[PDB]
């Protein structure tokens, strides 16, 4: 199913970046922007994609959430109208034409449209003979459905490394949440207040087991794990934090095998793909011993639309 391909891709992007830094990005935003390129592809390019896309789609369009997803074409490209029309009839931002010869004005023209106001995304010195450009920019600040008590936020040991401790602001709450234990990790669901969205948090059982978890876990497992959680009392300790991260999206995309140089619909390639994401996490929101969920060592987290399977955002927290 398409649902299962979307999250197979999210895990591959997830795998192909885990590192010694934090991370946060929108695999759904990358998909939509790869879908734009895909509606005007043919030949090998079209087959390379579509090996991760099927038939024709099912969108899915459903607290601060700002997605900037657009394709920028060089101004002198006779785009076929059929492509232009289905692009328009499928996404929010239709194709924008840009003169890249003015590297500064083109870069600043795009940066403006991105500014949903927490970005400045294509830097200087990148637009010359460029052809197509994909843009993803994200800000997310959701209100929880169950608030965190702000006066229970205290600072605590965060095990970054065998050799590195950090002190981070930990939120605390004891209430009913959907949770499950597995062999290698616990999974906790934290719903957002307009309850379409939820954050899912994957806490490895081993203090520094995060990367081993990430490389054993399939899209399939990840989806089943999100579905197979039951309501109970959880004593939650969870970091307050903000992450801004720019994803090296082209490099990552090549690392997965792609043809950024062959067939569209004369003749045209994707020259660049930009991805910058901002998340803010804070306290704001609304006999059996509780389950204890203490997120004090590097963990995995995602934001998902529960009504549509969809993984909106993913990331890891290192401290």
């Amino acid at each position: 199913f398409d649902i299962s391909m979307a999250n197979f891709a999210m895990e591959l992007y997830r795998q192909s970046f885990s590192n010694q830094s934090n991370s946060f990005f929108s695999p759904y935003s990358i998909v939509l922007t790869l879908a734009m390129t895909y509606f005007g592809s043919s030949g090998r390019t079209k087959q390379q994609l579509k090996d991760r896309l099927f038939s024709v789609d099912d969108q899915l369009q459903a607290m601060q959430l700002h997605l900037a997803n657009r394709l920028f074409a060089r101004n002198n490209l006779k785009l076929l109208p059929a492509y232009l029309t289905r692009i328009q009839k499928t996404f929010k931002a239709d194709v924008d034409l840009v003169d890249f010869s003015n590297g500064a004005a083109a870069a600043e023209k795009i940066n403006r449209w991105v500014a949903r106001i927490k970005n400045l995304i294509p830097p200087d010195v990148l637009d010359e003979m460029t052809c197509l450009v994909l843009v993803n920019a994200i800000y997310f600040k959701g209100n929880w459905q169950t608030r965190f008590a702000p006066e229970s936020t205290s600072k605590q040991y965060f095990s970054v490394d065998q050799n590195t401790n950090k002190l981070v602001d930990m939120m605390h709450v004891n209430d009913t949440f959907r949770h499950a234990e597995h062999e290698q990790f616990q999974i906790l669901q934290l719903p957002y207040e307009s309850s379409k969205l939820a954050m899912y948090v994957l806490l490895p059982k081993e203090k520094f087991g995060l990367e081993k978890l990430v490389n054993q876990l399939s899209g399939e497992q990840l989806l089943d794990s999100m579905e197979a959680v039951t309501s109970k009392k959880v004593s939650i300790t969870f970091p307050k934090f903000k992450l801004e991260e720019t994803l090296p999206l082209k490099k990552i995309l090549l690392q997965l095998g792609l043809t950024s140089m062959f067939d569209h619909s004369r003749s045209v390639i994707v020259s660049d793909a930009f991805h910058k994401a901002f998340i803010e996490v804070n306290e704001e929101g609304s006999v059996a011993p509780p389950a204890v969920f203490i997120a004090d060592h590097p963990f995995m987290f995602l934001i998902a639309d529960m009504q549509t399977q969809t993984i909106l955002f993913m990331g890891s927290y290192r401290g």
